[PDB]
């Protein structure tokens, strides 16, 4: 089944492809037929599932609850990450959007969590952007209030720079267990930036959101020359679709990037993790980067 892999050294061990749920409420599922796309993607062997307080407007928790609810049994089978830090207009008393890091709205942000995702502990709690008021250190108190309470196993971030991750680290006593960020053809600056160079040195895997850009891979016209390319690298590598080849394409980098699946579609969650079996070669990849960004490498 899908590889599993050590987010960080002695951090915790999630499936290489991770079931995304930002877009739950856009799948218009009835509960059991949540369950019924819940089971069916662990029995593939994805079992990190990706969660945000805010996600739907404060509702793909709750309704990832109603499944949790109805088949208890599942919660023992998957890893949940989840996030906080952000507030969206979606709530009244919120004018702006804006971010929220202070130490009691992160310790009730995760415990409104588990009470949303009907669930006793989450396995991964995130600050979801990083936040020019971000006190380290008001952070920090937050994360040992819920890791003692035995109500987080671990800790992370997301969309974090190299100095926003080692302000934050060093403050706590255990290892970030992922920088969560933006990974795919169509978008490439941290390959070059430093966030891919430090989490591979830290030996910290990066989650990888919106690999499919959202869906701009299919759909806008000057990714035209990207689609050629991984077609013909699909052809070269009896790949069933050009998605495929992106998740190939992304596993490839050698921080180790869990990509992270938005497909509310069982068939294309299972197709993405035939990824897995790929054999790219430098130069496949190499013509896909090109294809993507236009020019050669220097
Ligand atoms: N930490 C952050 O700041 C952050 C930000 C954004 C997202 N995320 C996380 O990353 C996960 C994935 O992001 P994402 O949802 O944008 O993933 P994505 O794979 O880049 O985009 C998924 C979108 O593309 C569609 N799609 C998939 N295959 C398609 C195909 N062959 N043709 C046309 N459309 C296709 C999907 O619709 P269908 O369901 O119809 O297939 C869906 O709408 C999210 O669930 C979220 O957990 C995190």
């Amino acid at each position: 089944m899908v590889q599993r892999i050590a987010m960080a050294p002695q951090g915790p061990e999630f499936s290489r492809f991770v079931m995304g749920y930002w877009r739950l409420m856009d799948w218009k599922m009835s509960p059991g037929e949540l369950v019924s796309f819940i089971e069916q993607h662990l029995d593939l062997g994805v079992t990190t599932v990706d969660h945000a307080d805010i996600y739907g407007d404060y509702q793909c928790e709750a309704a990832f609850g109603e499944a949790l609810k109805r088949a208890p049994h599942l919660r023992s089978r998957m890893e949940i990450v989840s996030k906080c830090g952000i507030a969206t207009r979606a709530r009244a008393e919120n004018t702006i959007g804006h971010y929220i890091t202070d130490r009691d709205h992160i310790v009730l942000s995760a415990e409104q969590s588990l009470r949303n995702l009907a669930t006793d502990h989450l396995d991964l709690l995130l600050i979801h952007r990083p936040d020019p008021l971000m006190d380290a250190d008001e952070v920090a108190e937050a994360f040992l209030a819920l890791h003692h309470s035995g109500k987080v196993r671990h800790f992370g971030v997301s969309n974090f720079t190299p100095a926003q991750f080692t302000l934050l680290q060093s403050r706590l006593p255990f290892t970030l267990a992922t920088n969560q960020v933006e990974i795919s053809p169509v978008h490439q600056p941290l390959l070059l930036d430093g966030t891919l160079d430090q989490l591979q040195q830290l030996r910290i895997r990066p989650m990888a959101w919106s690999c499919l850009g959202g869906g701009r891979l299919f759909n806008e016209e000057c990714f035209q020359a990207l689609r050629d390319e991984l077609a013909q690298v699909a052809h070269e590598l009896n790949a069933d679709s050009i998605e495929q080849v992106v998740y190939a394409w992304v596993l490839r980098l050698p921080s180790q990037p869990l990509p992270i699946i938005g497909s509310g579609k069982i068939e294309r969650v299972r197709s993405a993790i035939v990824a897995e079996k790929l054999s790219m070669t430098r130069q496949q990849w190499f013509r896909i980067r090109k294809a993507a960004l236009g020019y050669d490498v220097p």
